[PDB]
C-alpha cells in the first residue's frame, strides 16, 4: 500500500517496555518513573 499507520508504537526510554501508541506510555512513565527534575 502507498499509505498507512506505520511506526506509531513507542518505547519506554527507563525501562525498555513498549506501547502502541504515545499517551499509554505517558501514563506508564508518570506512573512508574515520574521524571519531574
Ligand atoms: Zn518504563
Amino acid at each position: 500500500g502507498s499509505s498507512g499507520s506505520s511506526g506509531i508504537k513507542q518505547h519506554c526510554r527507563f525501562c525498555k517496555k513498549k506501547y502502541s501508541d504515545v499517551k499509554n506510555l505517558i501514563k506508564h512513565i508518570r506512573d512508574m518513573h515520574d521524571p519531574q527534575d
